[PDB]
């Protein structure tokens, strides 16, 4: 008799102590962890929950992940039992076009936004403080992306509009997956928001596969336009807000199409009509810990790691999570000397941000561990469920949406030093509009956003004198 | 063979005497209650019904709960066998907008909604802002340009919000907007997950509007009732979408099409006892505890319920000395209210226990099935809908004691969040050394001035009605009197004489620092 | 092995001899009737049909009722195997409002001359036909506030029965028919804490000639059918109540109305209450399996009669204080019994009068006055909560 409680394929003994997958002649073999041979061979130390079928609480089993009997599209980092295989998709706008109802056209830049808490002056209702309801709790579980219209006379007059006249908006949009799991059919509903709450239009579209870290209207094919039955309608007064801000918001929901599951006896992946993402996704968002990171690119990446919870006993069955090991399996951190580093960039080079309860939980730990610095007790900091952790590069400056806006004069001059400019540094890069000059070539050579002016001053300053200029 | 009557997993022996859940290496283990080891480790003493699958009569079994093999969204207080995991949802209105049936003939005011439990069902009463929208907007019936023949069309921003213990995964309940008492205006009904103690159109996303196929239609005569009351009612039913269940071998939760909330919810509403509490916030919270019943033998199988232990597991009461207290606030600081038969049942108990005070025999008061108990904070006053309206003059002065900033432009003060909830506005006036009471903000609507900052301090701005200008210091020796007006004392409309003055409004002295103490 | 024919849970041994339900540690226990302890503890002696799964022929078994593994909404008096757990619902009108085609408060009570209820329009504050401004050609449109109210023993979970408003005797004015709101026994559908229901796509239309009949009588009739929504059943293995789409009330309701005896009583309130008791039938052998029914024990379990001295009394009011009414065959069946028992008085041989199936008995208060349905400056009475 083999002792297995979760009936996954991994016994209680290996699931608790440690295990890995190896190849004999060709056949896949599950064996307990031995540092004397497995670690030296180049294998991963796996540990999951013996009472939970899926530690990550996702539709794919712990066994399916490690053996490889999973949907091949599922992220390699997600092929670990302690890493959540779940999808997240935001709408990326490529360009806009504005005309009078029956023409100005500018290219747009979109990045996934993870909003940070209000300062200490911003107006909030009585329920914002009320325990339970309305509390933003640092950052909440949702998909939202902010666009940026190219600033490069008077849009209200370039089209020929007046207080009575209405302007119709049309743009080129693309669906793009930032998660760990694939959506095989139904696309989520999205809504274009002007300013804060002014809902302009609701967009919702098939059997085209949306792969993780891959675009839906694939770059090799043409993208999608906006309603060409009835297009977006905007009044003159709301149009002047768009001309003044030169930006919009895109709020996309987490309701996705049916999940394709693996079947052991026939070794084939089939789209299961029964299990949908909407019934499994909240289970993950309540058991796992959220960690945000922008190492490879200055874009906010959401990855969830299987975390322990003291209240629920079934979540206590999940192996104890450390900040060190979690960061390694979730993004790709390496321990060469003893200090953690992401592909070269040291852990100390990255900023540590948390919410109300997350920071307070770590506050108690830092006092019990005595060491006041987070980098010191990095390997001993315990991770709890429902936690929200934001890790960003110290080299750049961040706004309320936590996106890379600008950098120090030492930073800009370092990449712009070559005859060639770095791709990560250039991302934060005589008139208010006469600024677009950079034309990035495919060879890797270029031929701040926080300091630039989208509209002239109260004095109508159509000059580069007031604009904060660098080398 | 294991003696188990309810097939849950918990045997008859543990289910009757006592049990808890612990972790060995990693594995979950069910063991009988031992105070010498378990109580010290930080565990909860569980006891349920050996003949009932679910003691609370809910869709989630006694085992599924404590073992954690359940819908993770289910409230932590509800994860206990003697606590009901059931949903309750009311409609919260954020703001309204009124226009004539078809540019500047449109009135828009922000609304405040709280769940009302009139002194079982879901009902919520809204409150339309009485304060000015335009510079000199007078008579709503004329601000839009309506007459006896003309009709006014209502539109508002609404949000669905869960106050229960269980989640609804799809179908939203039907709701109806009621003017006054029975005048049914409109009936509203829409795979987004509604989590307990969480909003449906999540705060990070935009809310929902009201019919933009056919909107709400109101006649001139019914519009004058809305202008006079400045309030509406929202009656929502308990018919909800299908419940998501757990499967043991696959440890994943799927939405069961077979079992719906409408078939299981009434079973709970007949087996458990109702207890209402507003500790954390002055909002009415409905929580049901598994209660005993002499008539039904299957309900006699449920462990005997005490007022002490029930309050602890249902809301979060703690016993530090021996006296029960909610996060600090003592049991005596809370008022005890019951119905006809509930109070009469406890009346007999109090005489048998001899002690006439409920707080004395608190640990010995037995709880019966179908009981209805209302517990409210003694600090505040309560209306017919049992919601916090006002408080004693003394209590208001305690929260407005903490002064952060003293300026002619504004007054930033560290006012308590629970106390400020019964506040409608404040009166701004300059009292002479001579003895003259000249009032700046002097009208029936000129009351909204408090602007709560995210830092935790309420900002009082006099410039709001002082034509965007700070208070003029005619003499620095003069007393700058800033009062306080409760929600129960404020006037939504002027008197028969057209009283557009703060003189008649019951004002509570809250700030009286002289002109030189500020600037 | 223990013999069980109906498979209900209770064996053929107890169903004939006698049984009661008791609590050990917490666990429910079914044991044979022992007067030495069970009678002294305060338990009620149960006895059902060993071959019939449901003695009352209702969707809930003999076992489901006594153990408590039944729909909790089901009446406590109905939790006895010899008492029928079946619903009866009439329409209660609260107030009326009359206007010309383009207000008085009403009182309604269930009438037992099927479900039928007669309303009473307030006569108190000239010529209704002229107060609205109508003539022989003009038509009057009726609108009223109505409420569905359960008088039975079982709950309806969804579909509401069809009802028809009748002027006078047969003049059918309008047919009303409405959801998943639970209608609990002895509880209102549009719950008193919420707003009631109004009357109508197209409203009720009445001619001038028919309007003068309503002005002269100041009363109407409400005929409601017995077709109700699907019954929610209990499932043993998962201990949860689920609405069974298969079994409806319309297929089970007549089976009860052919096996049980009907007894009407107005003790607690002067409103006609319909309650059915499991009765014996000589023709059918399966109904002979049901325990022999007595007038004494039936009245006790159906309404709440008590035997303190030896004489039966309802919460204090003696059995003699209530009148005894029957039909053609019911009275004739008891007529033979009274002659065989020799005692001509029904109150004498009260404990020996046998009850048969399909019987119809009406028990009303002797003190008060009853009509055929067995129920302007004058309004001044304003009843205070003190009881005066």
């Amino acid at each position: 008799t083999v002792p297995d409680r979760d009936n996954d394929g991994i016994p209680d003994s290996l699931e608790v102590e440690g295990y890995t997958v190896d190849v004999k002649n060709k056949r896949t073999f599950l064996s307990p962890w031995i540092s004397n041979i497995h670690e030296k061979k180049g294998l991963t130390k796996y540990k999951s929950s013996p009472e939970k079928w899926s530690t990550a609480s996702d539709p794919y089993s712990d066994f399916e992940k490690v053996t490889g009997r999973i949907d091949k599209n599922v992220s390699p980092e997600a092929r670990h039992p302690l890493v959540a295989a779940y999808p997240i998709v935001h709408v990326d706008m490529e360009n806009i076009i504005l005309s009078k109802n029956e023409t100005i056209s500018k290219n747009t830049s979109t990045s996934r936004t993870h909003t940070s808490e209000v300062h200490g002056n911003a107006e909030v209702h009585a329920s914002f403080f009320d325990i339970g309801g309305s509390v933003s709790a640092g950052f909440s579980n949702s998909n939202s992306s902010t666009v940026a219209i190219d600033h490069s006379r008077t849009w209200a007059e370039t089209m020929g509009l007046n207080t009575a006249d209405t302007a119709r908006l049309n743009a080129n949009i693309r669906y793009v997956n930032t998660g760990t799991a694939p959506i095989y059919n139904v696309l989520p509903t999205t809504s274009l928001v002007l300013g804060k709450n002014q809902t302009l239009a609701t967009i919702k579209a098939l059997s085209q596969i949306l792969a993780p870290n891959n675009y839906y209207p694939s770059k090799n094919l043409a993208p999608i336009a906006l309603n060409a039955s009835t297009p977006i309608t905007m009044n003159y007064n709301q149009f002047l807000e768009l001309e003044k801000t030169k930006q919009l918001r895109l709020d996309t929901d987490q309701v996705y199409g049916n999940i394709a599951t693996y079947n052991f006896e026939n070794g084939r992946v089939r789209v299961d009509t029964g299990s949908n993402w909407s019934e499994v996704l909240p289970q993950i968002q309540e058991t796992t810990a959220r960690i945000i990171f922008n190492g490879k690119d200055l874009n906010l990446v959401e990855r969830r790691i299987a975390a322990v919870n003291p209240s629920d006993p079934l979540e206590t069955t999940k192996p104890d999570m450390t900040l060190k090991e979690a960061l390694k399996i979730a993004f790709g951190f390496n321990e060469p000397n003893g200090n953690l580093q992401y592909q070269g960039k040291d852990i100390t080079e990255f900023d540590f941000n948390f919410d109300q309860q997350t920071s307070q939980n770590i506050k108690n730990q830092l006092a019990e561990l005595n060491a006041t610095n987070i980098y010191t007790v990095l390997d001993k900091i315990k991770l709890n469920a429902k936690m929200n952790i934001l890790i960003r590069d110290k080299r750049f400056h961040y706004d309320r949406n936590n996106i890379a806006v600008g950098a120090d004069e030492s930073v800009v001059k370092e990449a712009h030093r070559e005859v060639n400019i770095d791709k990560d540094i250039r991302k934060i890069l005589d008139r208010y509009d006469m600024l677009n000059i950079s034309s990035l070539r495919q060879d890797g050579k270029t031929f701040t956003k926080e300091n630039t002016i989208i509209n002239p001053s109260e004095n109508g300053d159509t000059s580069t004198n007031g604009i904060k200029k660098i080398l």
